[PDB]
Parts: structure tokens; sequence; C-alpha cells
DNA sequence: CCTGGCG
DNA sequence: CGCGCAGG
């Protein structure tokens, strides 16, 4: 009895539905799908996005229109969901779905873009620091954490295509690649690391100057467990052929109680 | 129906 | 590049 969860920055929820969304979507059977970026309240979405038979939806949009967003699917619903952390400025911008489901937490996070500005990025750090207090508190608390997402960093050199460029951009500055230690420190343990160490597997690339067409890329979307849980995940993979975002889907899969 | 934020 | 958004 395996999980499958599946994990996708959409860059554009109802773009990827022009794209073929769907189709995959049922093709590709996951008892959990969490999106990211998705560009969209619901009433802004079609019919057919809101309700997918099997599924019970779930849309945490921001108060800016289309803009972010998270979202899933989930075939067996969660006891409680829940949207932020506790801090207005990360709760209002559709970045968090902490979804219960009476075995472990499944943690959707849109993980701050830092690449436009000093102060969007910072922001992006006291979203993290603010992530992680409350995964702390829920794991102490003896709570089962999956958490996956776009956490918009390469963990290490290996993570992206052209490190040595990108010590100064955002995504692989040695501040945010430092809290991802922080971050591992505290118990929590890379789930795709635990079976491929090949570097070139990534989860993002460009549009500009098409870097996907030749794997010139970054891995910045992350599933993320509990040492504590390391054991019961058998298998966290990346769905690298998945077309029509910048970005691409991430699986995972875990056990049974 | 184009065209000119964030990522 | 791509998404969406607003507003001529």
């Amino acid at each position: 009895a395996v999980l499958k969860i599946i994990s996708w920055n959409v860059n554009g929820l109802r773009a990827v539905h022009r794209k073929g969304f769907l189709k995959w979507f049922m093709e590709e059977k996951p008892d959990i799908l969490c999106l990211q970026e998705i560009k969209a309240a619901p009433e802004q979405l079609p019919r057919k996005l809101r309700h997918v038979e099997g599924y019970r939806s779930f849309f945490t949009p921001a108060e800016r229109k289309g803009y972010s967003g998270v979202a899933m699917y989930t075939k067996v619903p969660p006891s409680s969901l829940r949207e932020g952390f506790g801090v207005e400025r990360f709760d209002t911008e559709g970045r968090i779905q902490i979804a219960d489901f009476d075995d472990f937490l499944l943690y959707n996070i849109y993980f701050p873009n830092g690449k436009m500005s000093e102060e969007r990025l910072k922001y992006k750090l006291e979203f993290y620091d603010a992530f992680l207090e409350d995964v702390n508190r829920e794991r102490d608390s003896g709570r089962n954490v999956i958490i996956c997402g776009n956490f918009n960093t390469a963990h290490r050199e290996i993570d992206l295509a052209r490190p040595k460029e990108n010590s100064n951009v955002s995504g692989f500055l040695p501040v945010e690649r430092a809290w991802i230690d922080k971050f591992i420190e505290n118990g929590y343990v890379d789930t795709f690391r635990m079976f491929n160490s090949d570097p070139g597997q990534y989860t993002w690339w460009s549009y500009r100057t098409r870097a996907r067409e030749r794997n010139v890329g970054w891995r910045l979307d992350y599933f993320f467990v509990n040492e504590e849980f390391k054991g019961k995940v058998k298998r966290s993979w990346i769905l690298s052929d998945v077309m029509g975002s910048d970005h691409c889907p991430i699986g995972l899969e875990i056990e049974l109680l």
C-alpha cells in the first residue's frame, strides 16, 4: 500500500491546462498532487480543474490577482488543512498548504523567489525561517512531515548546471544554500538524494535561451522528510519528461499504516 | 484583441 | 521566453 505524491511548480495552472495538464493528471495517477505557483483564484479556473473526479481539490490563492498560489488534489482528504504559519506577510501570498493526513503532515510550499529584489529576498529567508520554526514545532510534536514545493534554491553545486557563474544570483547564493544545511541539520532528509547522487538532475530551466532542450537547469523543487520518516519512502524521482512549465514535476512515494 | 509585473 | 494582468 504505497502513496504516490507529485509536486509541480506549474507556473500558471490555467496555462498548463491548455498544455495537456489534466490528460497527464489522469495518465499519471497520484494519490496526492501538490501544485505551486498557480497564478489564479479558484473562480478563475475552469470547472474541469476545480472538479477532478476522484480528487478533492484545495486552493490557496494570494491576495494579488493571479500571482503565486498553491493548490492540492488528493484522493483521501486531509483531516484538516492549514494555510499559513501565523505571520500575515507570509500567510497572505498563497504559499502555504499544510495538510494533515493523520499519518504525516504534507507541506505544500511555494517558497519566495529572491531574484527580483533585495527586500523580496530577505522576505525569502525570513519566510524560510518562519517555515522551519513551524515544521520543527510540528515534528517535535511527534508528527511526521513531508515537505514539497518550490524552494527556489539549489542546495549544493551538483544541484545546478552552472554553479560557478551563479554564485551571486539568488537561487544559489551562499546565504540561501546555508539555510538548506540548517534545514537538513535540523533533521530533514532530501529524499531525492536518498536515491540519485548523479549530477545534471534538475527540476527547473530558464525559458529564455531554450535551456530545458539541453538540460542546462537547476534543482529547485524538493521532496523532504524528517530523519524519523526516511525509512518509509521507497522512491523520490524526477518527472523530467512532463512538459508545459519551466519547472517540472517531482515524484515521491511512501507507505502504509 | 493586442501591447508592455514576477519569475 | 512564458504567464498573467490591465487598459487602450
